[PDB]
């Protein structure tokens, strides 16, 4: 017997998907994305616990923490280390999978966004859900970065809850 | 040759010390704790890079991510767990040393608060700094949690800038 455990390794989303899931689970009355959760969602959230929520903007950093090897970035300059959308998808997956092996949680989440719509991977005991944000942006030129970040957090949380209710309840 | 690298493993401060250092280093024009940074600090900040800021509210979680062993909690109700001051201070220091060993960063930060004033350790290449927050709170009764969290963030960042200046500049 245990709780439904979750951990996250996030880049463009700033650990906000895992921080939000934690505040919801911990019964906070106020938090930025609380409007995403119904009354019933918040009840179910009482059964959830965040084990870690990590902001990981370093390739070497996350490789050392999660024992994983990431692909070479498509843009490799230092006001511009960035993956294309295809490798962002691959990276969100390798991080989710590495976290799940590191921490043995029920649900792990990876997020990364370079050039394109970015990538979130939610991996559970049952299935893997991989998706982009709805917002094209460009880390190297700074176009639409803010809007992509916000949409990534909202979509990641929205999908997390659908998945949680589907598989665990 | 290298930048000044920083990593953090934060519990009560919610990874906000690391996220705030990152936003400053990244030249964000505003962000919640910007008022702690002088215009000269902000210039110095461009030579700093955050490798990871992690929120780690699980003992097993931080033990697995940092490869350390933590002391038994002083209050352990399975779902609720807290240290008092002496073990909080030990644990901040264990996390900071663990982070420095794992990631080889110049500056590592650990934070944890159970019952009492909580504990922040800032570990550099040259020195170790260990201090409590200024606010007594109690995880178990919930008294003064919010006030201690904000004070821990402000005091960590303030002491961080002082140390960065004194040692790296
Ligand atoms: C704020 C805080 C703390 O003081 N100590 C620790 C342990 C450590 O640092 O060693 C953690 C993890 C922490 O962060 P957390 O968000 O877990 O707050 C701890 C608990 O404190 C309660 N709590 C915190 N903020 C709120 C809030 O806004 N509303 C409610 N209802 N409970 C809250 C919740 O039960 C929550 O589980
Ligand atoms: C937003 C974002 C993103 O789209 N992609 C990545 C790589 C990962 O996915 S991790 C990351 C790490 C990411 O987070 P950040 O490093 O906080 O933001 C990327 C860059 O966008 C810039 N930026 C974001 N907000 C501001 C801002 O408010 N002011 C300025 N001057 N720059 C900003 C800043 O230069 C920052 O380095």
């Amino acid at each position: 017997s245990h709780m439904i455990t979750v951990a996250t390794a996030e880049c463009f989303t700033h650990a906000n998907i895992g921080l939000t899931i934690h505040k919801a689970a911990a019964g906070y009355e106020d938090f930025e994305f609380k409007y995403l959760f119904s009354e019933e969602d918040l009840k179910l959230m009482k059964n959830v616990r965040v084990i870690s929520a990590m902001f990981v903007p370093s390739i070497i950093g996350v490789e050392k923490l999660l024992d994983i090897k990431l692909p070479e970035p498509d843009f490799n300059y230092k006001y511009a280390k960035a993956y294309s959308e295809e490798k962002d998808l691959e990276v969100a997956k390798l991080m989710a999978e590495g976290l799940k092996k590191k921490l043995n949680v029920n649900i792990s989440i990876g997020s990364t966004a370079g050039v394109g719509r970015g990538a979130i991977c939610i991996l559970t005991d049952n299935n893997r859900y991989l998706f982009t944000s709805d917002v094209y942006a460009n880390l190297i030129t700074f176009e639409n970065i803010k809007e992509r970040q916000k949409n990534g957090i909202e979509k990641g949380i929205k999908r997390f809850l659908e998945i949680l209710k589907k598989e665990y309840f």
